[PDB]
């Protein structure tokens, strides 16, 4: 990331992790027009294997497991995110949020409502360019764990 975009990637990576995947989630939502969807082109790509085998899991046990992807750790799933590229690893936030829209992943509650005190982060984040955004996104993806 660049000089205007580390400031808003190092106060995200400060939220608490219920809290930076709601923004995530949001952040998805926001972006959504200009991406193109997964899957890559590829077909036997290493993202589809992470995502089916948390898709393969009860909805609560999805929450825990992309939980844990942004905590970190040495489980199954952990392991096989921590392994992937950075483009990789986004591809399987991508499908993620996709199959939250889709019914297979535990969605957004409709009573969740963020914590206070992310006003300013996400002020600053509606204010970088698109490229500034995707820096962000590759990024923060990859310092996960
Ligand atoms: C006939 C003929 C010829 C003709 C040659 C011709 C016709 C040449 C034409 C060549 C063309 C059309 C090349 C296109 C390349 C596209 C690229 C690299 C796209 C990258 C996209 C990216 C990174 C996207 C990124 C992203 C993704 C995916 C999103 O999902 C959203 C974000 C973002 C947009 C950032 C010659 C000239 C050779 C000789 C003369 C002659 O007879």
């Amino acid at each position: 990331v660049d000089e205007s975009t580390r400031p808003a990637l190092e106060r995200f990576q400060r939220f608490d992790v219920d809290t930076q995947l709601a923004l995530l989630w949001y952040g998805y939502l926001d972006l959504k027009p200009q991406l193109n969807p997964a899957p890559p082109n590829s077909v036997d790509t290493p993202a589809r294997a992470v995502f089916d085998h948390i898709q393969d899991l009860s909805q609560q046990e999805q929450l825990q497991a992309q939980r844990d992807l942004i905590k970190g750790g040495s489980g199954e799933i952990n392991r096989g995110y921590n392994a992937l590229s950075p483009n990789a690893k986004l591809e399987v936030w991508l499908l993620l949020a996709q199959g939250m829209e889709n019914g297979t992943i535990i969605p957004m509650p409709s009573d969740y409502q963020l914590p206070n005190g992310t006003e300013e982060f996400t002020a600053q984040v509606k204010k970088l360019e698109f490229d500034q955004r995707l820096n962000f996104m590759l990024t923060a993806v990859q310092a996960m764990g």
